[PDB]
């Protein structure tokens, strides 16, 4: 008697594709099984009976790789609409298979308990993969010891710091210095909220005083010059402490090119702007339709001026800003309402996650600023690379994750709260159209979208851990580190 | 009988010169009279006797105005080495008529207390004309009361905020906020030291820490990103305030690019490179002699990048940076010798009041930079305008103070210690050689300077009152208070 | 028996004003007397009877001075519909009082012949004072004679050339260094018609090859990378040349940066943007109404892009924009429609002397982006300082000649060829709404405008002749040439 | 009885190395069979008696890909000292495998038989692989049937145009537009020698006017400005007719600028800095030794401001300037010599060859502003995408070419004629000292340099065709195309 073993189904044959790499396009038929890719190439031998798709006149890429979400985040006591499960159903329709989401601690919560709570609600509902950065909300004195347990035990490499909250999780710039010098010790990536908090409480406070208390308040309480005065200061701290910066939300002119700048001075600098950024304007802020306004409530604010998503896709195609996110963090408007007397009481966030991958062809590849290869770059492979999963992720090569996307450039959509995957009532890209998007969505091997319909299975998702040091970011760091010894100097 | 007053002799006719003002040069003698100009023309009727000075192939330009310096500014419990007397005498000789000296509140020092104890000490020993800044070394709740009454009483209309200095008299951002909002309440001028003192704070310790302890540790703990970061907040406070904003010492190309930036964006901002910034550069804190490097310690220091002065003097062309100071604020080889092992404990401040005209001309007129005609702007009129003394000062006409500089374009000086006028040993302009000197410098209508020999009466010059609200300044700025109402906004 | 000479009645006295200069502002009243300012004070000894107008609120201010017009100039055969006569009136109307108007030979007409050609038909119609800039059509090889000519014996100093019109006007980058050689050797301006004519020309061709034949095809091929190159390229060739350069006609943010940019590195230049410019954008091309759309053909176009104007009224805040000029070059909706067909066929040209006053106080000063004072600048006394006549005009000062406006800062007015002074049937600024406007306008020291009634003489203005080397300009100019020797360099 | 075929000895195993791509670095054996690498892996099975190389603690990467190289061009009737023989062996010294060579036809020759004429010297001479552009130096009416010869049958896709030598190659904007145009539709590359002609000219007269003759009479005529205008021109005409530019020769702080922003703007644009431009400076045109001073002579000059290279190492840091070739075009002292009275007959061209890949890293790697990867990417990657062999050349993978540099990073050389692989006498980099330099360098799968000692073959380098079209350029191009066709616009 034989004992045979079961040969798992996550095998797929994909025929006649354009494999689509951040280097280079190419025409081959791929092999997945077990989840991985196991052959690239043309007159592949594979195994009758096989789940078979025909990939002809469309693009095969890697899936998309959310670089940041806040699926979980508390905000004024509120609890996200799109919750895990909801949020990566929504992430996969629209041709991203990883997220990574901002684990934020809670009052009086370490940082290690809640990245145990955010692996407890994720490990059983992430639809496709996902790992964690972690909110420094407090400052103290031994916060070093959590930072490496958690490099060093818990598969995470980046931490992300406030210079906006003031009073709750706003740092000073002595603190901002301290935890840089550790993040770079530890090998690990410095994010930012980069708004300066002191400023934007004193303009809420003129604000309110004078009763402008719609959702204008926001915007108007959170002027561009904030955001770009505080990357500039980032930038700065990050630069003295030899310490690679990440600046999230990249929402106005000025944040981008403080950080172009930055990079032609040599500074070892990360750029994200997110879909709201690329694809709707603050204009809506002003809305007669107050739940529509407030839909629009997040930090740092969708910029009013509309010139704004054309300069940002300028700065993507020349390298500028690398990476892409949604910051994907929804709130009802019942949930919204609650600051229908005072805007500082509305729930920040926004949606985008759904919307990433389509609104960044279209505004990128569809006007002719970058190609398909660009494209790849700035959805999954640089991402992959700062955070350290490259080439598991972002790369349709053999070994990699079949995590893959078939891509149709021809395909045109509108954008609705009608036939979004979410859970609240309103679109921030409401009757945006857009061209590309996703004809096929495969996540670990397995189908999750095909013709319209999604095929999810909440927990199969796994945690993807990230190891130090990612060479992408510090290699430069390093080398800078063995200069200073050699010259003396800190 | 007649009773017979007195005509005091305070009185001359200068001949023949080339007169210069800020916006046209002309031939014309001109009458003294009673310590003011009486008279512009050609074949004026003037008493016999009078003393008749020849100004033929020479020029006729408004007497320097300093808009900074220190000469009574306490220093880690030192006194400058140049005092009121001595640093007005110094002034005079190279063609500074007026200063714009800075009050330092001693610890447990009010304002008005601080304002009291510089005028006893000025009026007896000023040798030429003065007027006072008010630093603002401590925000407390009720200081809108001293403010006010500096600008309604004591004819004070400029205040300095500290953006440095950790832990002494660094201003957080809310408390700058509130302060340059009650400073364009009052019609004044926000002046800042502008530098992250929380930065430097942190390098001086890691420097320390490796045993950098000479002068270039004072540098290197203070970078130029530090000063263009701190320029930047302090534009973009004020931008939110409308408050108009004044940087002190321009050192950097970093700081002074943040200027030019933010005019171009319509925002109300001076600058001010000194003395030092034009004239020489930073590689002298690596000298071998501790005594020389030590002299050039300074905040913000004398920048290593020697391209920086003819930066600066492209930026005095194209109006930019619109004054030119001194910052004078000398400490003889003894007292900087308390840092000789700790360049932190070194008394910061450096020369420069007398060499201030000389290297203006040097570096801006004699490179054929910008004409005379801007030199006068930079170097007077600018400051009479902004600070509001303008026509009373920085400009040849009747009605005007008798402060006037005959100055001569093809007389060439060696700066050296061993012809200075200052009381300490170094000057950190060795051996530089300037093109165009003063030939005779009238203060009050009286010879101060004539075939190389001084004429000072200390306590003589007089205390200057500057009213609120300079139209240069303020007219944008009250328009700009006004379209805000019209708007319904702050 | 007495023989009693007669006393001419231009004389006036002004009461009550705000007198406004570049310089400063303040209150007095203002006695003129043949055409000249005679006294300016408070309790001023005037005659009993003479003409008294109550400024009492308002401001008085040097009459504005348009550095260009074009009021004669022939174009594609065409005669401007507003000429001399009708101009100068409109220009009076809004408050100008001094034009310089382009003197451009027809073929086979030599430069002097064509100036004395403007002078007989200037000295008979012009309402005010004016002067002429030369503009060379054709390079040959003893055209410095003509030059020399011109600015020795006829009262000019500035001369322009043209980078476009290919195969007719424009020169050659050899021939441009060579021109602006012997201008500098003669003390006087080069200005340029900055616009790559090769380049507009293989544009005009495509767009005509696909059938673009509408006014929007003259836009399409005048992009504004074509003048910001040009421009680009003037700058290098005078700053190699030691030439001082006047760019005319800044239409957009590329050349307005261009020049900015030049400005900071030292270059001698001047930029000259137009009510056209500050006043409207392009967007009308595409009007439905052709007659429109043809209004606004000139070159270089009024910039498409909308946010055009606010950055050229920050750069005249700035002071890297000095002067502004109407460009006034009017046709009819019948001459404009010989290139009903074909935008190539379309003469040139388009309104805005009269705008140009209330337009700059709209959007510089109305908005406080500027002050009064900056505003008397940059429509006044840069110009008579750049082309030297100042203080003759652009400003209010005793021996000044009596140019006045008495100016309401309240006052409103809509644009509208319902009420405009032209012979043309469209306005470009139809239903602009600008803040402030003339209430009284003074030329020669006689009312030209009062209670909204006009009171013209063609042919009182009169020939206001310019020396060479204005100091404004050349001192810079002659420093540098003068160190180039010394250096021994070109 | 067996007939058995030969198996060639281009084959190796090289164990132990770091592998680094443009992409990561990764450690894995390489076994290279036939001249391409056949195997990467651990634990490779391969044939007994294969030679080993143990690249234990160095590094294995792809073999430079030197972008230009003036081997055989006839320079004022001279022919270069280093031929192709001499100059590809100095290259595979210096660790570069490939070379892009610039054909330069004859007067009377076309560009046909000078292709021809370069194809027979170097198929013959050639130690390493290569390929070759062509220089276009006189436009006709038809020549765009000899340029779809040259892309069509003999594998060239670059081209380049020279907008300085007036009066003999230089084109002008109309010609240059055309021929643009024409390269467009081709699908071939634009490159430009980008310096104004016609300034030069003018200033190269006025020095030689004065008597300066020298060398720095060359940087003296061939200022920054030339060439930054220049290339902002050819940006321009490129932008317009949606042609891809590649810019030659970029030696200036000023060119580098205006293609980092003509990037922002998404203007398809490469930048090529020179081993000069990153390894010294102008101050060496005004050495006392004239023969020194001469070897620097080539255009654009070596920039005499000495912080140009630091600026320009910026810029291949931040993705503006992509690839770095030589320029390499050396003449003897006897050959300088006949410009021994006279700079413009000093025939041009310098050294660079044998350094680019040592002073990229010095400059590059070393200093800390790039890794290791992105070394690879501007010193072959980037250039093999651009000109369409990726993967073949620029990357260590299987079925690329075994064109290897086995790279210690830890090795440092002072550059000298005394040691170099030229046939000259003066080496700009004279006394230079480099960290990083090849241990082993492998071409065509043989050992080309190992201890020290070379092993060439010439003639057995081979010609590499090009294809038209390469995605990395193109794909921007046709969607450009595409929208222009979609929107009725040229």
């Amino acid at each position: 008697k034989k004992s045979i073993p079961r040969i798992t189904s996550d095998r797929l044959l994909i025929r006649g594709g354009r494999i689509v790499n951040d280097d280079q396009s190419f025409y081959a038929d791929v092999h997945v099984e077990d989840g991985l890719i196991k052959q690239i190439g043309e007159n592949l031998i594979v195994p009758g009976g096989i789940k078979t798709i025909d990939a002809h006149g469309l693009m095969v890429l890697p899936g998309g790789v959310d670089v940041h979400t806040r699926l979980q985040m508390p905000v004024l006591g509120m609890t996200p609409a799109d919750d895990f499960c909801q949020g990566t159903k929504a992430a996969l329709a629209g041709g991203t298979t990883m997220i990574l989401d901002h684990v934020f601690p809670d009052t009086g919560v370490s940082l290690l308990a809640a990245y145990e709570q955010w692996r407890e609600r994720a490990d059983s509902a992430a639809c496709c993969d996902y790992s964690l950065h972690v909110d420094i909300t407090r400052w103290h004195e031994s916060i070093k010891e959590e930072l490496e347990a958690l490099v060093k035990e818990k598969g995470v490499n980046s931490f992300l710091v406030f210079m906006a909250y003031k009073d709750r999780c706003q740092c000073s710039d002595s603190q901002m210095y301290e935890i840089f010098s550790i993040i770079r010790d530890l090998g690990a990536l410095a994010q930012v909220h980069a708004e300066n908090g002191d400023i934007v409480e004193e303009e809420q406070k003129r604000l309110l005083e004078l009763g402008i208390t719609g959702p204008e308040g926001h915007v108007l309480s959170h002027p561009e010059e904030v955001e770009a005065e505080a990357v500039y200061r980032a930038v700065t701290i990050a630069k003295q402490a030899n310490c690679p910066l990440y600046v999230t939300k990249v929402m106005s002119k000025g944040a981008a090119d403080a950080i172009a700048q930055a990079k032609r001075r040599g500074v070892v600098v990360f750029g994200e702007p997110i879909t709201a950024s690329l694809g709707t304007d603050g204009s809506h802020y002003w809305s007669k339709n107050w739940a529509k306004a407030a839909a629009f409530v997040t930090s740092p604010p969708v910029n009013p001026d509309p010139t704004t998503a054309d300069h940002l896709t300028c700065l993507l195609s020349s390298g500028d800003l690398q990476v892409t996110g949604s910051a994907h963090c929804t709130f009802t408007t019942a949930q919204k309402a609650v600051g229908k007397d005072n805007f500082a009481l509305i729930p920040e966030g926004t949606n985008g996650i759904e919307e990433r991958m389509s609104m960044v062809w279209e505004k990128c590849v569809a006007s002719g600023k970058m190609d398909e290869n660009e494209f790849v770059a700035v959805t999954s492979t640089n991402a992959a690379k700062i955070f350290n999963f490259y080439p598991r992720k972002g790369r349709v090569a053999v070994g990699s994750d079949a995590d893959l996307v078939i891509w149709n450039p021809k395909a045109t959509k509108i954008i609705s709260a009608k036939t979004h995957n979410l859970n609240v009532e309103y679109n921030i890209f409401e009757g945006v159209e857009c061209r590309g998007a996703p004809a096929v969505v495969i996540s670990q091997g397995r189908v999750a979208l095909e013709d319209g319909k999604m095929f999810v299975t909440p927990g199969a998702g796994r945690f993807v851990p990230r190891k130090t040091f990612p060479d992408f970011v510090y290699k430069r760091i390093k080398a800078r580190n063995r200069l200073a010894e050699i010259h003396g100097v800190p």
